[PDB]
């Protein structure tokens, strides 16, 4: 039930069980407040789904036991009680985007998927860093200041990084950079960066990068030649040390000239 006008509250007979709910789909509603009755209700319930609604208020403790998606993108949410993913020990893809939201409670170990665009941010706070099973992040339109290194992040299998349009100004890869080596997006745009490490290419699983829009960044290193996997590569609004945009340069042959370049360069 997910575009009507469904008031304030949507409180839940406390006396009804229904044991067999999988998907409770709420979004677009105009809900002001989580359902009330989750947990006595609907034990077995997967994906709560409650977008666009005008979810206000910092939540509840929300102990439901079984939840697999969760979801609170488009409300106004100013922020999460701490205890609040502290009882759904199998949550997977939590997604808040377009809130205003500052800071994380505490996540659990089984995230995978995690997006919390369109937000309020000042730094990837350590909530996230700390996730041991963390496999996306999308975290773009935020305004973060420094990236942490992938000798910060406690999980080996990240998969994409999104952080476009943030004010990122270094790429720090230097101390370790081969724990993002499964990495198959690192969306990078829109951002104030000035040069791309050259530590670059052990990230050898890179499929898509996209550092377009920097308007700072003059140079590719020879280095990423090796990024052999990569089939996009945005070069819009940003000048190089090369003349790109004939017919070809289709992301693919720059690969290999910055390859022929690390043979040798005259």
């Amino acid at each position: 039930v997910s575009r009507n006008d469904i008031g304030p509250s949507v409180v839940l007979d406390p006396t009804v069980k229904c044991p067999t709910l999988k998907q409770f789909n709420l979004s677009y509603n105009q809900l002001s407040f989580v359902p009330e009755n989750l947990t006595d209700v609907v034990e077995k319930l997967e994906q709560l789904i409650l977008e666009g609604n005008k979810i206000s208020g910092i939540c509840s403790p929300l102990r439901l036991k079984e939840l697999k998606i969760l979801n609170l993108s488009k409300n106004h949410i100013s922020s999460l009680s701490e205890n609040f993913l502290e009882a759904c020990p199998k949550v997977e893809s939590f997604s808040a985007r377009m809130n205003f939201l500052a800071a994380m409670p505490f996540l659990p170990p089984s995230m995978t998927i995690l997006k919390l665009s369109q937000n309020k941010f000042s730094c990837i706070p350590e909530a996230i860093l700390n996730l041991p099973h963390l496999r996306s992040l999308d975290m773009s339109s935020n305004d973060i200041q420094y990236l942490p290194g992938p000798a910060h992040w406690k999980s080996l299998n990240l998969r994409e990084l999104l952080f476009s349009h943030n004010q990122i100004s270094i790429l720090d890869l230097s101390e370790k950079a081969y724990l993002w080596s499964r990495v198959e997006k690192l969306h990078l745009s829109h951002n104030k960066l000035k040069e791309i490490p050259p530590e670059i290419g052990c990230l050898e699983n890179l499929t898509s990068l996209d550092v377009s829009y920097n308007l700072e960044l003059r140079s590719f290193p020879n280095e990423m030649g090796k990024l052999s996997k990569i089939w996009d590569l945005p070069l819009d609004e940003l000048h190089l040390n090369f003349d790109f945009k004939h017919i070809g340069c289709k992301a693919k042959d720059i690969i290999r000239f910055l390859q022929q370049r690390l043979k040798k360069a005259v």
